[PDB]
Formats: structure tokens, sequence, C-alpha cells
């Protein structure tokens, strides 16, 4: 079957672990529950621990998609009254803008050209213009760019900005530490480097972050914050969540813990890219990112359409990689570094490369 | 474990076939393909097929649990130049009835007490009113009530009314057929009848509903059904969606035409609620429900307090019976008649409340 013996160096779903996808079978159970509510706790409170969030923080399991989760944020933390600055490399800023737009949040948008990185000049030529909180995308995966939280943390706290970060692709693979960058809000989600199915989003509230969604006036039922925080006092969520997933990354919490918490699964993935990157060297292949992130590696292909190439890996070699559309659709493909992918399958797909190049394709 | 054998009489998450737990099981495929296109096309076609739409309809998926499609539905097809009439016999109706309030939709609450069912000469009270839309839950599930839905649609022909249906507890277990019955909005979610983990919900809509949507300018990223749509004509989703869920419902689609189609589940399940209610007729137990929907019987025990028989069948008996909130907690139960349970296991919790009366705890 098509599911069925591919080799997925996509950024999410990715590949998860046998103890994982053995819970996948299991029956779901019923979850209004003192156990469910157990196992909601313990989630929450791994979230906390490898988010590294300050004292006082809280977390919310949310049954739908990280965009989903993106949405919920804005809604619940910038008003009419806000002005806010959205980092705009790619696709998933991009994201964030249109959601400041629908949502009617006063906004400027900080264009990157792609792959190009952020730094602290141009970052500080937004000092002082009276911002109120900054959106940033802290893996760009659209291009495979890493901000830099430390740098964007100290500018929010001089600014008095609050501070959100999407950790979608950069949570557990690249260093991000709540308390230190001072970020107010993380969100990710559950198919990026959890390696769970898609389905989870969680968004992780910094004590300032949760006063100002109890605060908010939202005029929405399923993305209503104050609901979902009143509910996970219990371990609850206001309506039927993703009970199998949210099991899958009980789990998954767990083995992270087994194997040495959140700095050994950001060293894991860091090997596993730098592994790939250094099997391409003699491919003619230019990466693309000024500021390479753990996760994911872009590829500019110098002899080839980058949509053919995702095309043929996987019609004829069992793989996918990760296309891009728009105006990257045919000169940027990504290749993960996430979920359980080993140094040998980076093996395995650099011979599909190679073996496109004797047939003349790249 | 704890969710490990179990017998769930609830009315979601419930028992899944072997068949669907398996695919739980295997790796999540990357999903922006043409492999993963063919399958959300056909999980379309099954849905429309059971759902008995009318030629012209269109089905979409979402990432999220039934109460976002409310929620969606709600937004994307009434405006504040609406007025809608809201039956509400219970929790379901009550959160349309909220929809309308948050999202500004001047509304009527057509209230029956709990367990009461709807009479024509009622519904007919509001004629030539000038109401533009309707909104039920065709299987009340907090009460256990299952609602006309070819009265309905009549009254609504009538009138020139939208008529939008919950069927998240009727599809699949009671009679439902949207041509005949004009319906021009169906939703259902993944952990009810479909017996699938949750974190799915669908959208069918008649071609008045696509008409509608169409029409729409709603401030949403996530619920926007016009994108919903546009992304299903080449059987994809806006966003990531949850792949895995999505996969188990193609299995159980093809599961349920193996066996008969819509007609022959409806059927059976109607066969496992008799057998249940002709098992309980010695104990203290009074139905509660005045029209009674295949999918689930709500009990009132005139001995003990509901949430205590639940509570001692889940710590004791390995059951979970389906619990009630709010003013029902104390005196409404439910026990489910959907996902893989037998008429044995029907027999198996009739003796576990028969040892409860000889503890005398009932």
């Amino acid at each position: 079957l098509y599911f069925q013996g591919m080799l997925n160096f996509t950024v999410g779903p990715v590949m998860s672990s046998e103890e994982v996808r053995a819970i996948g079978a299991e029956q779901v159970p019923y979850f209004r529950t003192t156990e469910f509510s157990s196992t909601m706790l313990e989630n929450e409170k791994f979230m906390l621990e490898y988010a590294k969030a300050p004292e006082g923080s809280k977390a919310v399991f949310m049954t739908c998609s990280s965009t989903g989760s993106m949405e919920a944020v804005v809604m619940n933390c910038f008003t009419k009254k806000d002005k806010v600055l959205v980092i705009d490399g790619g696709s998933f800023g991009h994201r964030f803008v249109q959601l400041c737009e629908i949502h009617e949040i006063p906004y400027v948008a900080l264009k990157l050209e792609h792959g190009k990185k952020l730094t602290k000049e141009k970052l500080y030529e937004y000092d002082n213009q009276n911002f109120t909180g900054l959106l940033v995308n802290v893996d760009e995966t659209s291009t495979a760019v890493l901000y830099d939280t430390m740098m964007i943390g100290e500018f929010c706290k001089k600014n008095n900005m609050f501070f959100v970060c999407d950790c979608v692709s950069a949570f557990l693979a690249d260093p991000f530490n709540m308390n230190e960058c001072g970020a107010d809000v993380m969100i990710t989600g559950s198919q990026k480097v959890l390696a769970c199915p898609p389905g989870i989003s969680v968004i992780v509230l910094a004590p300032r972050g949760v006063e100002r969604v109890e605060k908010s006036k939202v005029r929405t039922m399923y993305f209503d914050l104050k609901d979902a925080l009143k509910n996970q006092e219990r371990g609850q969520t206001p309506f039927t969540p993703a009970v199998g997933i949210l099991l899958q990354i009980n789990e998954r919490l767990k083995e992270i813990k087994k194997h040495g918490g959140a700095d050994a699964e950001v060293a894991r993935i860091a090997s596993q890219a730098a592994d790939f990157r250094a099997k391409i060297k003699d491919l003619p292949f230019e990466l693309v990112s000024e500021s390479p992130a753990n996760g994911v590696t872009s590829v500019h292909p110098t002899t080839a359409n980058a949509y053919d190439i995702f095309l043929k890996l996987k019609d004829e070699y069992g793989i996918w990689i990760c296309p891009n559309g728009g105006e990257m659709k045919d000169t940027i493909f990504r290749v993960g570094h996430i979920g359980a992918l080993t140094h040998e399958d980076n093996t395995t797909l650099v011979n599909a490369f190679k073996d496109l190049q004797k047939r003349n394709l790249l």
C-alpha cells in the first residue's frame, strides 16, 4: 500500500517509534475520567519542562492542526489596539500576517528574502516604534531559516512587547528556553518533532500569556483559550479531544525523558542534519538557508526542477522529501531531519540522488 | 493499563474494529500526494452515498472535533440578517444556541423539556414567522431524543428555511436521507457511529449549502469553508489534516460498504439498542426518551445516583457507560449502542447492574 514501506524525510507527518505506533492500535478510551485527567496533567508537566517554561506557566492541548492554535493565539492575545511586528521570511510568517489581517490586528510585516537571516541591526530598525507584540516562526520551515530567540526576546523586553513564538518545527529540534528568551507564548504541533500523528497542537503560556488570555473578549467557541485553560485545571478539555493522539503524545514525552530529555533530542536531530549535509557535498545542490535549523534543510537543485525530484523519489525510490509551493515550487525542496530516522536513512536518500544523477535527471 | 480491557458503552470514543485499529499502528504517510488525494475523494464519495445527499453535493473533512464543524457551519451559513429557529432539548441544541449568541445570529430557541419529543403541532407554532434557517441535533445525544427530519424538512421547505442537521450521533445509527428530507447541511464526527478515533469531523453540503458557503464573508482562517471546499476539489485540505484518522475512516467506510451499506449499519445498531432495552425490564430503571434513537438509550435510575453507577462500573466492573452533566448528573445516565459491540456485551453490562443490585447499590 502507498503508506507502507516509505522513507519519510518530510516535516510532518514523520516516522514514529514502534511504541507510539503500538498505542495507535489500542482501543481509544473514554476520557471524562480521573485516569485520562492524570495523563493530561502529565502531558502538560512534560511540555512545560521541555519548553523550559517559567514557573507559573500553563499548557493547553488543542484538537486541531497547528494553524488552528496560531489562530487561537492571535484571537485571544491581540486586539485592534495592538501593533504587532510580524517576522515574514516565508510561508508561516506570512500565515501570521494573514491572521492579523483577518482578525483586524494592526501589524507591520518585516519581510526577509527567502532564506535570509534576521540580523540584530535589522530588527532594531523597529526599536522604539510603539509596537506592542511580535509574532515569529522560530524555524521558518518553508525556507529552513532559524531565528535567534534570545536576540528577539531582548528586543521585545526592551520594548515591552508581548512575544509569541511558533515553535512548530523548532521545538525539540533547536535549542529553545522559554524562561531565558522571555517568550510569552509557544505553539507546537503533534506531527513535527513529537513525531505523533497530526491532529493535536499545543499552546504553552507563560504567566503573562495566561494573564493576557484571561483578559480576552473573543467571539469564538472552539478557540476560546479561557475555556481551554479552565478545563485543563482538572486535566480535561471543553469538547472531545483527539484522545488517541494525546495517549501517543504521553508515550512520546516519556520516551524523550528516557533518552535524556529535550537537550538530548535537540542533539540527536542536530547530528541527523549534519550527517545529511556532509553527504551531499558532491551533488548539484546549494543550501538555501543563511541560518540553518536542525529540523530541516532547504536545497536548491542547480540542474533540475525541485518538484520533479520530489515526484521521482516518491514514485520510483520509496522516498518522500518535502516539496515547496508557490514561487519556490520549481527551485527549492526540503529534507527533514525529524522523526524516527537514522544516519543510514540519509545514505539511502543520497544514493537515490546519485542514481538520479546517473539517469541524467540531475 | 486503564485503556486496556474495558467495555465501552459511551457515545464517543467507542470500540473500533480490528482492521481500523491495525491502520492506527501504521506509519502516517506524507499527504500532499495524488495517492492521498485519491483516498480523500473516495472518502467524500462514500460520505455522500451514506448521507443520501442530492446530486451536486460536496463534503469536507475538518481536523477538529464535531463542535468545531458546528461552529464553522454557523459562521459560514448565517449572518446578522438571518433569523434562526434552534431546537433545544438538551446540551447539543443548547450548544447551537450558544453559537448563535457568540456569532450574533438572531435566533429563537424552541425549548423542550429533557426527554420530550418534538410534535408537528409544536413545530408549526413557528410557521409563517419569517425564520430563515433552522438548527437541529437529529439525535439530541444528551437525552437520547430523536427528531423527525422528514417532518422538520417539510416545515423548512414550506417556510423557505435553510435546514442544518447535526447528525453526529444519528448518522449511520438512525435513518437519515438528506435528499428526501431536504437538509442543506449535515455534520458528523469521526468518534461516533464511524467508530474511528476522535479528531475529524465532516460537513456535507447540498447544492444550496455549497451556494450559501460560497457567498459567505467570514472572518476566520481555520473555519473558512470556502477554502475547505476549494482544496477538496483535488482531494486535499488547506492545512495538515488528521491523516491517520482519515485513513481509518476510509477503511471504515469500506467496511460499511462490505456489510451492506448505510441501511445495514442502521439496522445493526437498531438491534443492539432493542437487545439492551429488552434486557433491563426487571431493573429499577426508567427510560427517559419519548422518541428513542437507535444510537443511545437514556436511563433514569429510580433507586440510585446515576453518576455513582458510572463510577462503580468504571472502577469495579471494567465498563464505561456514558454519564451526564449539569442538572442531569445525578438523575440520568446513558448506554450507547454504537461501535464494535455485540448483544453479548449487553448481557455483560446487565449482569453488572444485577450485581450492583445484589450489593444494594441499586
